[PDB]
C-alpha cells in the first residue's frame, strides 16, 4: 500500500561547504564559493527602490571590488576578499583571493523539464533546508523560498561530481519559483526584474507519469493495465491537445518495461484513459496522475538500480 | 496556486560525517559514530539463515571485539578498532578506539506520532539520500529503504543540536518502515525478528490536517471555512469513530490561527465535513485531506517563523 517512493534529495554536505553570504551595501543574499570564484544573483547590486526596472549595466559600472563583502559563516568561518567582479547574464562572478579548500568535483549543467534536482535553501549564507523538485515544463519549480533565499543552489550528482544547475532568483504570482543556470541565463523566458511577468502554461510530464505507473506495477497495483496500446507518435499528437508534454523514451524507462513486462505503449493508453478520471479507483493512494517522480527515482528507490 | 510547501529535510552534512559501515561476519549495515561509540542494529550479528528467530543474547556472548569491522568511508577514510561491545535493546553500542572528530552537539530523543524528522539513507556506510517523514500513529514511517539501509538514521535539529530519534531496522508487509530509538526500543510494538507482525491501524493526524488547512487559508484557499465550529472535545469523540487521531493544540497551531484569523474549532468542523467528501472541489491541488505537513512546517516554510 505504501509505494516506497519519497522525495529524495542528495546529501547536501559537499554543497553546504560552498555556501557564503554576499552583501553589497544594504542588500544581502547567498553565494556559491568554488575555487577562486563566488557566484550570486546580480540583483544584490540593486537598491530596494529599483528592483522593478533595474539597469544592471550601470549598477555594475558603479561597483568596485570593495563594494562586495563575502563571508563564510559555517564550518571554519572566513572573510573573503574580492579582487575582481564581473557579470554574466543574471549572475555576478566575484573573484576572491582564496580558493575554497572544500571545492568539490563539479560541473555546470542546465536541467530540462521533468528532470529532478536537489536544492539547498540558504539564508544569510547559512543552509537551512534541503528539498528536491522537478523542473516544470514552463521553467518554474514548485519550491519553498522566502525573502533572503536568493542565491540558494540546485544541483544533481553523478558519482562524486556535483552538477550545479540552478541559482534561485524569484517567486512568481502563482507561488512557483525560478532562477538562473550557471551560464547566467534565466530558465524559460523570465527576467530578473520585480514585475508581473507572463507565465507559460504548465503541463503534465508524460515520461514521469509513465514512471509512476511503472512504480505502481512494481508494487502490484496494475488495474489500469490492459492489452490496448497507444503508439508514441499517436500519444504525442494527443498530448499536444491535452496539456501533456510529448513523450520521449529513455533507457531508464526501458528498464522499467523489461522489469515489469508492461510495454510503454500500454501505459500511454492507460494515461489517456486515466486523464478522463479514475472512476472511483486509486493508484498508489492518489486519485490523480502523479508526475513528480522520474524514471530514475523509480529505478533507484524501488529496484536499487543506477 | 502552489502552496509554497515542500518536503523539507535538514541539511545533512553534520550527520553524514557520523556515518560508518559496520560488518559482522557476512552481515553489513550502517552505524552512527559519536565520540568513541558506534551505534548499529544488533541484527548485524545474526546470520541470514537465522534472522527469523535470533538468540541475540547468545550471539552477543559469542562475539568478541574482533567480530566487528567498522570503517569510515567518506571524507578522511578510517578503519576503527572496536575496544568494547554492549547491547541495549535492539541496538549494539560498540566502543571504538578513535573519537569522531566531527561529533556534533547532539541528544537522543523519541519522536511522536505526527512529528516530522529527517532521514539520511545510507548503504555500506555511504550516505545516498535524504528525505523527511512524519511518524505515523501506528509507529511506522512511509520511507524509502532497501536491503543494506539498516542503521540509517533519523533526526531533528534545534539550533546546532542534532536530536537523533530513529535508526532504521525493517520494512513491513504494507511497504512501510520502522526502527529503534537510541534507547534501544523499537517504535511501537515491533520486534527486530524477520517474521510477519501485526501492524496497527494507521490514522489521519488531525493536528497536521489542521496545519494544512491553515496553509491553504494562507494561500487564499478558504472556501471550506464557515462560522460553524466543533469544540476539541466534540471533535475528539468524532475522531475516535472516524480513524483520526485526537487533536491536541499547541502554541504552533495557535500561531496559525492568529495569523489567519480562523479558529481551530472552525477547521475541526471543516475536517468533519471534508472527510465525507470534497464534493469535487480541491484544496491546494488535492482532493483528499493531507496530514504529512506539520504546524511547524507551515510556520517555518510559509511564514518564516521558528
Amino acid at each position: 500500500h505504501h509505494s516506497g517512493l519519497v522525495k529524495m534529495s542528495h546529501p547536501s554536505g559537499d554543497v553546504e561547504a560552498c555556501m557564503v553570504q554576499v552583501t553589497c551595501g544594504s542588500m544581502t543574499l547567498n553565494g556559491l564559493w568554488l575555487d577562486n570564484t563566488v557566484w550570486c544573483p546580480r540583483h544584490v547590486m540593486c537598491p530596494a527602490d529599483q528592483l522593478s526596472d533595474p539597469n544592471y549595466d550601470a549598477l555594475l559600472i558603479s561597483m568596485t571590488n570593495h563594494s562586495f563583502s563575502v563571508q563564510k559563516h559555517i564550518g571554519a568561518p572566513a572573510n573573503l576578499r574580492v579582487v575582481g567582479h564581473a557579470m554574466q547574464g543574471t549572475l555576478l562572478k566575484l573573484t576572491v583571493d582564496v580558493a575554497n579548500p572544500s571545492t568539490p568535483a563539479y560541473t555546470f549543467t542546465t536541467v530540462k523539464p521533468g528532470a529532478a534536482f536537489s536544492v539547498l535553501a540558504c539564508y544569510n549564507g547559512r543552509p537551512t533546508g534541503t528539498f528536491t523538485v522537478v523542473m516544470r515544463p514552463n521553467y518554474t519549480i514548485k519550491g519553498s523560498f522566502l525573502c533572503g533565499s536568493c542565491g540558494s543552489v540546485g544541483y544533481t550528482k553523478e558519482g562524486s561530481v556535483i552538477n550545479f544547475c540552478y541559482m534561485h532568483q524569484m517567486e512568481l504570482a502563482n507561488g512557483t519559483h525560478t532562477g538562473s543556470a550557471f551560464d547566467g541565463t534565466m530558465y524559460g523566458a523570465f527576467m530578473d526584474k520585480q514585475v508581473h511577468q507572463v507565465q507559460l502554461t504548465d503541463k503534465y510530464c508524460s515520461v514521469n507519469v509513465v514512471a509512476w505507473l511503472y512504480a505502481a506495477i512494481l508494487n502490484g497495483c496494475a488495474w489500469f493495465v490492459k492489452p490496448n496500446r497507444t503508439s508514441v507518435v499517436s500519444f504525442n499528437e494527443w498530448a499536444l491537445a491535452n496539456q501533456f508534454t510529448e513523450f520521449v523514451g529513455t533507457q531508464s524507462v526501458d528498464m522499467l518495461a523489461v522489469k515489469t513486462g508492461v510495454a510503454i505503449e500500454q501505459l500511454l493508453y492507460a494515461i489517456q484513459q486515466l486523464y478522463t478520471g479514475f472512476q472511483g479507483k486509486q493508484i498508489l493512494g492518489s486519485t490523480m496522475l502523479e508526475d513528480e517522480f522520474t524514471p530514475e527515482d523509480v529505478n533507484m528507490q524501488i529496484m536499487g538500480v543506477v
